[PDB]
DNA sequence: TGTCCCCCGCGTTTTAACCGCCAAGGGGATTACTCCCTAGTCTCCAGGCACGTGTCAGATATATACATCCTGTTCTAGAGCGGC
């Protein structure tokens, strides 16, 4: 309980600055035109974009235990 | 018959084998729609089969000729003996 604790912890205390990395990310509008983005995990729904990063953790950790998320793509989201 | 070197029995230390557990995602298995081509005939005709036959390559034949194998004779090298 408490390495799950220290782990949420270090997923909580940097959750303030990812979250407006996420919410700020600038794509650039040349790679836009002629689609070079990384759009693997934004066709499933697995994007952290307008949404809480925390929260979002959790629903994945959810759906992780739920056992219908195909761990690599929950790792690679991560 | 001998030998010696090639293979077996055993001590030690790694090493990957098997089972313990977890997902993954191509992929075997199943169901359905549909579409091509293969089942089944009609007719025929042109390639395939039975018959007939001139013929041209193979076999028989034999002196001739290969052709290699066996054997006899000679050449040369090696060991033994005798003299200086």
């Amino acid at each position: 309980w408490t390495t799950i604790y220290e782990r949420l912890l270090e997923i909580k205390q940097m959750n303030e600055r990812v979250t407006k990395e996420i919410n700020t990310r600038s794509t650039v509008t040349f790679a836009k035109d002629l689609d070079l983005l990384s759009s693997q995990l934004s066709e499933m729904g697995l994007d952290f974009v307008g949404e809480d990063a925390y929260k979002q953790v959790l629903r994945l950790s959810r759906r992780l235990i739920n056992g219908d998320l195909e761990h690599q793509w929950f790792e690679e989201s991560l």
